[PDB]
DNA sequence: GCTATGAGTGGCCCCTGTGGAGAGAAGCCTGTCC
DNA sequence: GGGGCCACTCATAGC
RNA sequence: GGACAGGCUUCUCUCCACAGGUUUUAGAGCUAGAAAUAGCAAGUUAAAAUAAGGCUAGUCCGUUAUCAACUUGAAAAAGUGGCACCGAGUCGGUGCUU
């Protein structure tokens, strides 16, 4: 016999729960064959469970790291172009220039030239640095000064002007010298050196004790950490104005510390608003000033000045050949783009056209057409149409409000629509029926005060073109469709200009110019073919056709769709696309919303599969879910399971589906004090979808209420961590001081950590368990060894490649192959006294461990906790009131388990005894307080990772296990998503001495 | 008589600020419809 | 929020 | 239940850019003193990298999503685990079957 049964399903963000339940609301328990080498062959578990999986992340982070790196290769491909350019003319004078200036970042043992970069001389460097303190001294100086200067001067003003050019906010372009940034740079370093000195000279008058720790210590706020420390602008103003209010003279100073100008940078952050056309100006007129010199300058002027003005436009895209999926771009040549001769390679309208169409939604009756502008003639016609269809007016003797017809509808839209913006009922009722039809009093029904549908694109083409007759032939519909697209597609002038080009024929001048300034936003949901394309068999009349005049059917879209007499509903249905079943998982990727919801329906599918499975094969009745997205949950359900066809081709619904409300659930809890604290444990969530099952199964039809009773205490219930290969960035993105340590990971691969520093503290990937031989002590003696090591997610194609290696270069000797196991973040492992830890990475362990607390305790929790914000009658408050006051020994129990609990499993004895002692010193405190510190304590034995916690005013800290050598030779258990199927294997039979 | 290793404990640490252009989805409000 | 790392004391044994 | 039409709000995906921050090196520290050290001077800027790198060599790609174990598979993927009853501190016992 297949017992009857149904599933119920609770899902969030985090947590998916599963329950079975009969047809009499008991939960069978069955009894498991249990695979692996361990002497445990069978174990009996209850049908009942919760999967737990990490939050799902979305593409943020990578999409601006990538726009990040392509904005860096970019800037270097700048300098390199210019260093292309100048590299003729630096040979000339110095040749070993350019591989002074790459390799300066190197210390001076791997230098190969000279360490000085600039000259390579001290004399000349120290005459440099002196003459020009600063970049913008040079700047203003090759600005102004009329001599010829160093060709090296001229490429170092040039390259940071370059790489350095600023936004691009606005187009076009906007002490009497050329360049105001440089001279209000100098300026205000002069302002900062004279503040610095007459700080300093105050600072030592006055008050001299403190000029050592504001002037020479790095590690406080002070000026020294302002300039050679990390502290901020913000921070040092902080630290300085209360010392600058405790002395004389600082009124100057205090105001410009009030405006933020004491002690300015060069370099800050204010400069994200300079427009590139100061730097423009600055670059142009040091090359007018230097032309005279170098002929090479003036031939390629114009190419420097482009390298700074180029950019390439958004809707292109990346400029990628072929092997990229993110690329659209259309490739005329084979050339390597350069941004010289851009112009000449990409097809900007072509990747223009690309870029907006392919984002555009496909037409869900059509799915081989796209839609049409949302500003298209023919869309506003057809909205129009289908508007005035079901439009019923009652006239003066008339019983029995009319439709109006074809010819009404077109004098009504040529009379109001053609000629106002937008129609509205007490227009039309005064200008159409009181006027034309000379009827006084009209009443219109369907529309409120004003029409939905409006002509504005054709408004916006009457003010422009001004020609009316042009615009109502239909001759003109592709060409003036054309023209819709073109504008709704394009917001670059200049491409709109080049492809309008070719209708510019029946226009004048202002009449294109005008057009070129017009844009749309916006997409319609229907496509030109199945709107106006296609063609009805019999009469030849499209959908719009219809629409214009019915007769007296006057059907509108929905109708023209459904109606079985035409061919519409036919052609509809022959057009659905039988391509291939989508894939469960792009299936639900398709759907809208986070990728965390659909990670969590693809795990409920999941557990409902291996559900399936476990009972014979056998589909239950009911299946009761609870969360659009649930409806298309309910519809993957319902795909899945109902897959038989009957003699008709009807849908066989074999599973029935049912979607359920929490208030529903809640009010029943409410009502029979089934009640559930969310830090105790993470059985709620299976309890929550029991109950969400029962009471799905009831609704659709003393013993159910003990049966309940009896199933929420059971103390068994499955707990699975679902394991995940931990995948990102390598490790901390804050490169750290150089240090003696081994910690510490390259930049680059022939930068030693220990003389640049560099990156610490990478993600582990996983860890596999090893047994082998490495050689310990001063006399490299061979030990037989057994402990876990954790591999970076840097290093993961490295070992998948080829483990043997890989692990040799470690010092690892005589490596068994077959003996490697791989294991995954969270990992599970079985100790003495069934104490459970999960491998949470290389060296720390978590607990792994479930509090089983009875429901009475729980409900005593639950109405203590809300003593004095219960909501209900007077009568069952006063009730839940006495029954909390009769049973104050509880929280005795509560305590005497904890502790049971945490002598078993937590082994915290400090944290414990901490515990025990705040509970006894704050043993007079009132109830509801008591309770609300005691819901803080589960916190010590909740299952994932440790955390701090407040009990009362006392702090406890979280307790770490910083060593995972107990599992060496423990239990390792493989558990299936639902944690029913297991496989056991023992660690310590593994890897003898 | 001296060191080395591991073992635990407590505490500190973690890249951030903005602009432009579009496309799409979803949640509410009103009207008509299948 | 949770894992990585450093400064510190200590356990413990080989020598 | 679904589709279209007007409005409010939030959220998601792709591209272009900018300003920083961090790191190493260069910017002769001087005086007295064996040195520890004491005093004085100065301090704003500059170059390069900004996930290791890869081959498809692009002015491209490298952090989202996908993953219990065993057999067959490159992988997507397919296949693999008795039942009933009586009990309950992480599940225990009893009866039939292979």
């Amino acid at each position: 016999m297949d017992k009857k049964y149904s599933i119920g399903l609770d899902i969030g963000t985090n947590s998916v729960g599963w329950a079975v339940i009969t047809d009499e609301y008991k939960v069978p328990s069955k009894k498991f064959k249990v695979l692996g080498n361990t002497d445990r062959h069978s174990i009996k578990k209850n049908l009942i469970g919760a999967l737990l999986f990490d939050s799902g992340e979305t593409a943020e982070a990578t999409r601006l790291k990538r726009t990040a790196r392509r904005r860096y290769t970019r800037r270097k491909n700048r300098i390199c172009y210019l260093q292309e350019i100048f590299s003729n003319e630096m040979a000339k004078v110095d040749d070993s220039f350019f591989h002074r200036l790459e390799e300066s970042f190197l210390v001076e043992e791997d230098k190969k030239h000279e360490r000085h970069p600039i000259f390579g001389n001290i004399v000349d460097e120290v005459a440099y640095h002196e003459k020009y303190p600063t970049i913008y001294h040079l700047r203003k100086k090759l600005v102004d000064s009329t001599d010829k200067a160093d060709l090296r001067l001229i490429y170092l003003a040039l390259a940071h002007m370059i790489k350095f050019r600023g936004h691009f906010l606005i187009e076009g372009d906007l002490e009497i010298t050329k360049a105001p940034l440089s001279a209000s740079m100098i300026k205000r370093y002069d302002e900062h050196h004279q503040d610095l000195t007459l700080l300093k000279a105050l600072v030592r008058q006055q008050l001299p004790e403190k000029y050592k720790e504001i002037f020479f210590d790095q590690s406080k706020n002070g000026y020294a950490g302002y300039i050679d420390g990390g502290a901020s602008q913000e921070e040092f103003y902080k630290f300085i104005k209360p010392i600058l209010e405790k002395m004389d003279g600082t009124e100057e100073l205090l105001v410009k510390l009030n405006r933020e100008d004491l002690l300015r940078k060069q370099r800050t952050f204010d400069n994200g608003s300079i427009p590139h056309q100061i730097h423009l100006g600055e670059l142009h007129a040091i090359l007018r000033r230097q032309e005279d010199f170098y002929p090479f300058l003036k031939d390629n002027r114009e190419k420097i000045e482009k390298i700074l003005t180029f950019r390439i436009p958004y809707y292109v895209g990346p400029l990628a050949r072929g092997n990229s999926r993110f690329a659209w771009m259309t490739r005329k040549s084979e050339e390597t783009i350069t941004p010289w001769n851009f112009e000449e390679v990409v097809d900007k309208g072509a990747s223009a056209q690309s870029f907006i169409e392919r984002m555009t939604n496909f037409d869900k009756n059509l799915p081989n057409e796209k839609v049409l502008p949302k500003h298209s003639l023919l869309y506003e016609y057809f909205t129009v149409y289908n508007e005035l269809t079901k439009v019923k007016y009652v006239t003066e003797g008339m019983r029995k409000p009319a439709f109006l017809s074809g010819e009404q509808k077109k004098a009504i839209v040529d009379l109001l629509f053609k000629t106002n913006r937008k129609v509205t009922v007490k227009q039309l009722k005064e200008d159409y029926f009181k006027k034309i039809e000379c009827f006084d009093s009209v009443e219109i029904s369907g529309v409120e005060d004003r029409f939905n549908a409006s002509l504005g694109t054709y408004h916006d083409l009457l003010k422009i073109i001004k020609d009316k007759d042009f615009l109502d032939n239909e001759e003109n519909e592709d060409i003036l469709e054309d023209i819709v697209l073109t504008l709704t597609l394009f917001e670059d002038r200049e491409m709109i200009e080049e492809r309008l080009k070719t209708y510019a024929h029946l226009f004048d001048d202002k009449v294109m110019k005008q057009l070129k300034r017009r844009r749309y936003t916006g997409w319609g949901r229907l496509s030109r073919k199945l709107i106006n394309g296609i063609r009805d068999k019999q009469s030849g009349k499209t959908i719009l056709d219809f629409l214009k005049s019915d007769g007296f059917a006057n059907r509108n879209f929905m109708q023209l769709i459904h109606d079985d007499s035409l061919t519409f509903k036919e052609d509809i249905q022959k057009a659905q696309v039988s391509g291939q079943g989508d894939s469960l998982h792009e299936h639900i990727a398709n759907l809208a919303g986070s990728p965390a919801i659909k990670k969590g329906i693809l795990q409920t599918v999941k557990v409902v599969d291996e559900l399936v499975k476990v009972m014979g094969r056998h589909k239950p009745e009911n299946i009761v879910i609870e969360m659009q997205i649930t409806k298309h949950v309910a519809q993957i359900l319902d795909s899945r399971m109902n897959t038989k066809y009957d003699e008709n081709d009807k849908l066989i619904r074999e599973v029935k589906v049912i979607t359920l409300k929490s208030k529903l659930v809640s009010d029943f809890r409410k009502d029979f004090q089934f009640y559930k604290v969310r830090e105790i444990n993470n059985y709620h969530h299976a309890h929550d979808a029991y109950l969400n099952a029962v009471v799905g199964t009831a609704l659709i039809k003393g013993r159910d209420f003990a049966t309940v009773r009896k199933v929420l205490s059971m103390p068994q219930v499955n707990i699975v961590k679902k394991t995940e290969v931990q995948t990102g960035g390598f490790s901390k993105e804050s490169i750290l001081p150089k240090r003696n340590s081994d910690k510490l990971i390259a930049r680059k691969k022939d930068w030693d950590p220990k003389k640049y520093g560099g990156f610490d503290s990478p993600t582990v990937a996983y860890s596999v368990l090893v047994v082998a031989k490495v050689e310990k002590g001063k006399s490299k003696k061979l030990k037989s060894v057994k402990e876990l090591l954790g591999i970076t997610i840097m290093e993961r194609s490295s070992f998948e490649k080829n483990p043997i290696d890989f692990l040799e270069a470690k010092g690892y000797k005589e490596v068994k192959k077959d003996l490697i196991i791989k294991l995954p973040k969270y990992s599970l492992f079985e100790l003495e006294n069934g104490r459970k830890r999960m491998l949470a990475s290389a060296g720390e362990l978590q607990k792994g461990n479930e509090l089983a607390l009875p429901s009475k305790y729980v409900n005593f929790l639950y109405l203590a906790s809300h003593y004095e914000k219960l909501k209900g009658s007077p009568e069952d408050n006063e009730q839940k009131q006495l029954f909390v006051e009769q049973h104050k020994h509880y929280l005795d129990e509560i305590i005497e388990q904890i502790s049971e609990f945490s002598k078993r499993v937590i082994l915290a004895d400090a944290n414990l005894d901490k515990v025990l002692s705040a509970y006894n010193k704050h043993r007079d405190k009132p109830i509801r307080e008591q309770a609300e510190n005691i819901i803080h304590l589960f916190t010590l034995t909740n299952l994932g990772a440790p955390a701090a916690f407040k009990y009362f005013d006392t702090t406890i800290d979280r307790k770490r296990y910083t060593s995972t050598k107990e599992v060496l030779d423990a239990t390792l258990i493989h558990q299936s998503i639902t944690g029913l199927y297991e496989t056991r294997i023992d660690l310590s039979q593994l890897g003898g001495d």
